[PDB]
């Protein structure tokens, strides 16, 4: 790979490493006054569009672009199918900017063919807290691939982020790019085993028959933490304390305000699930996971894999293993077929004993315009969407 676009940007080259003491921008003393005022040029017949994700129709257009053209697994059997209600939640966090929800239209048909987005958050990297954009949902239509549209989307969103005096960003990808700060394998825990077999997500052998696989993955419908219950507004201060305290141990994490705790954790059916254990008026344990279905490409019987993704889990009154066993059960009680997680935070410690299987790839975490030592994924304390 020559990385002819990425090598023009303030990111590390592919072999560039840094001492753990280095933790600073590539380019400092940036000036909002000098940022370009002009939108980047698109090829003829295409135009920028400011998407209004709060408008059901614009939001449907983004949904249809991603449903048809977003990320596939390595085996090209599944494509992520974020819901319209999920996109609303993901893109309207506190102080979000509408103008960072950027579309590209093909003028002749008036149809969205490209998109990129970001939201603002405070990110603590190696004990320094920096205002960053979290970038996600970069997508170019499958019919327009390899035409160098993605660099235009990237440069245009960078410009619009720079107008707010923000000069760093965080993002993830399954592809390798210059240059990860951390790389975390993903793992899955089967819930609806027969379905996962039928769709080719999981497999059997002469050793593990269908009935034996159903038994192996069976889960007891009883919580280890009996009073774990859906979070409500009254729990926002206690979750802000519990999760904020927990996250300070890591080398990379979001620094949530109370308003951000309410947005990111209060439950939305089919989008975000958060459960809490309240003891003596204090929130002492929390489980959370988000819903990200995959479309099952060319399957006669099933169109959709219902999948929960581990978000933030903290226990002070149980073992982590007991807490993640309850997360699995709570996902099963909400009709999910599989529970997915990354080897970040303390999650690796439970994967063997809770019968997770290793997936076939990894998610890379990246920073823009930031130099720092890379680190093992146990030190990652942020889960992106
Ligand atoms: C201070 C604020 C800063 C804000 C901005 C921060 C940075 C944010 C960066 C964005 C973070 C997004 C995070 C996120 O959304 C989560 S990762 C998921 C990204 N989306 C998909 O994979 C959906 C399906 N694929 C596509 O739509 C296209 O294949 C895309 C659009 C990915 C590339 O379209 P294309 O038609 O295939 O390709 P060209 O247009 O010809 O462009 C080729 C250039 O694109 C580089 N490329 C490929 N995939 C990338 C990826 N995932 N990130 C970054 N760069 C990626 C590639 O290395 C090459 O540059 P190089 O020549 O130097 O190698
Ligand atoms: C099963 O359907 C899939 C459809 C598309 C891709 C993948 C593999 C994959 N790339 N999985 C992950 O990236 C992943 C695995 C575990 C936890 N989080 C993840 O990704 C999240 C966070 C980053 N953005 C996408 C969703 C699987
Ligand atoms: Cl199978
Ligand atoms: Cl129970
Ligand atoms: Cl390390
Ligand atoms: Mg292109």
């Amino acid at each position: 790979m020559d990385y002819k676009f990425w090598y023009t940007q303030p990111v590390p080259k592919i072999n560039d490493e840094f001492n753990e003491s280095v933790n600073e921008p590539f380019i400092s003393d940036n000036k909002v006054e000098d940022v370009r005022k002009d939108e980047y040029k698109l090829p003829p017949g295409y135009s920028w569009y400011v998407c209004d994700v709060k408008d059901e129709k614009d939001r449907s257009e983004i949904y249809t672009l991603l449903t048809d053209n977003y990320v596939e697994d390595d085996d090209n059997i599944f494509r992520f199918n974020y819901s319209a209600e999920f996109l609303l939640w993901a893109l309207t966090s506190p102080n979000y900017l509408k103008t960072w929800h950027i579309g590209v239209k093909y003028d002749a048909s008036n149809k969205l063919i490209g998109f990129i987005s970001a939201i603002p958050t405070d990110i603590c990297i190696h004990k320094r807290t920096i205002k960053m954009a979290e970038v996600n949902f970069l997508c170019v239509h499958k019919t327009l691939r390899s035409k160098r549209l993605a660099p235009v989307l990237i440069k245009e969103i960078t410009r619009r982020i720079n107008l707010e005096n923000i000069w760093q960003a965080i993002y993830t990808a399954g592809v390798y790019l210059p240059k990860p700060v951390s790389d975390a394998r993903y793992y899955h825990r089967s819930i609806n085993v027969k379905k996962l077999i039928e769709i080719g997500f999981s497999s059997l052998n002469s050793r593990l028959t269908m009935s034996r696989a159903i038994k192996l993955y069976r889960v007891e419908d009883t919580l280890n933490i009996k009073n774990m219950r859906l979070m409500k507004k009254k729990d926002v201060e206690g979750v802000h304390k519990l999760l904020g305290s927990y996250l300070e141990q890591f080398n990379l994490y979001a620094v949530f305000t109370k308003e951000e705790i309410a947005h990111w954790f209060l439950p939305i059916e089919n989008v975000i699930y958060t459960y809490v254990n309240e003891e003596n008026g204090k929130i002492k344990d929390m489980i959370s996971f988000y819903s990200l279905p995959s479309q099952i490409l060319g399957n006669d019987k099933y169109s959709t894999l219902n999948a929960a993704y581990s978000f933030y889990n903290v226990t002070t009154t149980a073992t982590f293993k007991q807490l993640m066993q309850d997360a699995i059960l709570l996902a099963k009680r909400n009709n999910f077929d599989v529970f997915n997680a990354l080897e970040v935070m303390q999650n690796k410690s439970v994967f063997e004993d809770l019968k997770f299987g290793e997936g076939d790839g990894s998610l890379k975490y990246y920073l823009y315009n930031w130099k720092c030592a890379s680190f093992a994924p146990a030190h990652v304390g942020i889960v992106l969407l």
